[PDB]
C-alpha cells in the first residue's frame, strides 16, 4: 500500500534448502554459460528472489516433464521452466505472479522456401517437446493441417532434428526460438507466433506457500528497482 516504502515484507523460510526443478536447456530461461554453469532469466530471478530474503535454493535441471513430476510427487519443492500458467495446470499447481509473456511459434531451417503457412505443413513432419503447450497446439490442429508430429525430449533435440532434416519444422516457445535466431542459429520463422500465456513459478497446489510468497515478493522488489528489466536485458538485447 505504501508506495514510498523502501523495505520488503518479511517472508520466513521453513526449510534449510528448497529444491527447484527445471528444464535441462531452454535458453534464455535456463542454459549453460561457457563455464558450464546454469544461468538465464528463470535461474537469475529465482536465485535473486531467494537471496533477497535469506532463502536457500538448489536447482535440478532435469527436463520439463521430469520437473512437473518431481513437484507433483513432492520430491521438488517448486519449479521454474518457462512454464505457462493455464487453468488445467492450476488443478495441480499454485502459480506465482506472472513473470514473462510468451507464446509458441513454428521454426523452419534457414533458407526454407516451401513453408509459409500452416497449410504448407501438409504431409510434413513437425517436431515438438512432449508435455508442452506447443504439443497441445499441434495435436489440436493435426486434423486441420495434416502434418505428422514427432515427439522429442528437449529443445536442443528439436534444433538438432530440424537442422539435420529429421523434421521439416519444429514448434517451441517464441522467445526461445528468438534467442536462437539472435545468436545466428540456422532458424527462420515464416509463420506468425501464437501469442498466449504468461510464465509462472510453480509449487504443488496447497504446498510450500512461503516459497511461492518468496518468489512473489522478490519479483515485486526486482520490478521496483529495475533489476527485473536488467536480468531480462542480460539475455535479450533485441532493442
Ligand atoms: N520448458 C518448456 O518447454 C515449457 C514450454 C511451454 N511454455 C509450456 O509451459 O508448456
Amino acid at each position: 500500500e505504501n508506495l514510498y516504502f523502501q523495505g520488503m515484507k518479511k517472508i520466513t523460510p521453513k526449510k534449510e534448502k528448497y529444491v527447484i526443478a527445471s528444464d535441462s536447456t531452454f535458453a534464455p530461461f535456463e542454459f549453460q554459460n561457457a563455464q558450464g554453469d546454469y544461468v538465464g532469466i528463470d535461474v537469475d530471478l529465482v536465485k535473486r528472489a531467494a537471496e533477497l530474503q535469506g532463502f536457500t535454493v538448489e536447482f535440478k535441471f532435469i527436463g520439463f516433464s521430469s520437473a512437473v513430476q518431481a513437484v507433483e510427487s513432492g520430491q521438488a519443492d517448486g519449479m521454474v521452466a518457462g512454464m505457462t500458467i493455464t487453468d488445467d495446470r492450476k488443478k495441480a499447481f499454485d502459480f506465482s505472479v506472472p513473470y514473462f509473456d510468451s507464446g509458441i511459434q513454428i521454426a523452419v531451417k534457414k533458407g526454407n522456401d516451401k513453408i509459409k503457412s500452416y497449410d504448407d505443413l501438409k504431409g510434413k513432419k513437425v517436431g515438438v517437446k512432449i508435455g508442452t503447450e506447443s504439443a497441445d497446439f499441434l495435436e489440436k490442429n493435426k486434423k486441420k493441417y495434416d502434418y505428422s508430429i514427432k515427439y522429442l525430449d528437449t529443445t536442443d533435440a528439436l534444433y538438432s532434428a530440424l537442422e539435420i532434416g529429421e523434421v521439416d519444422a519444429m514448434m517451441d516457445d517464441y522467445p526461445v526460438i528468438g534467442y536462437g535466431v539472435a545468436q545466428n542459429q540456422p532458424l527462420a520463422t515464416p509463420i506468425p507466433r501464437e501469442k498466449g500465456g504468461s510464465y509462472g513459478f510453480a509449487v504443488k497446489k496447497g504446498q510450500n506457500p512461503e516459497l511461492l510468497e518468496m518468489f512473489n515478493e522478490g519479483l515485486k522488489e526486482m520490478k521496483r528497482t529495475g533489476e527485473y528489466d536488467k536480468i531480462i536485458g542480460t539475455y535479450v538485447k533485441d532493442g
